[PDB]
């Protein structure tokens, strides 16, 4: 319901702050499987909450406003498979580089969650205030 999704995706975001960090326990975690396994947890907590809470808005409202958010659903979404995305692949990587440095794995990246962030900052604003208007 109204503040539902929004405080999964709130659990979404504290992990992923932890992550952002990289040090090395989240680097034991990122290699072995337990950081995208939970990120991948609350990512699906986060979008069948919001499934759930867009459909019980629907069903209670006597259409463009419709599809848009669809769309700013799935923008979310993607933010989030991304993210995870990234993460699978940073092991992947590692795992194929012998022991050789990751430094620069690693600051690449920092930097494409440093990107994600902003886009699930603004993805889940747009998101929050369309459901508002779609509101009955």
């Amino acid at each position: 319901s109204g503040q539902r999704w929004e405080l999964a995706l709130g659990r979404f975001w504290d992990y992923l702050r932890w992550v952002q960090t990289l040090s090395e326990q989240v680097q034991e975690e990122l290699l072995s499987s337990q950081v995208t396994q939970e990120l991948r947890a609350l990512m699906d907590e986060t979008m069948k909450e919001l499934k759930a809470y867009k459909s019980e808005l629907e069903e209670q409202l006597t259409a463009r406003l419709s599809k848009e958010l669809q769309a700013a659903q799935a923008r979310l979404g993607a933010d989030m498979e991304d993210v995870c995305g990234r993460l699978v692949q940073y092991r992947g990587e590692v795992q194929a580089m012998l022991g050789q440095s990751t430094e620069e794995l690693r600051v690449r990246l920092a930097s494409h969650l440093r990107k994600l962030r902003k886009r699930l900052l603004r993805d889940a604003d747009d998101l929050q205030k369309r459901l508002a208007v779609y509101q009955a």
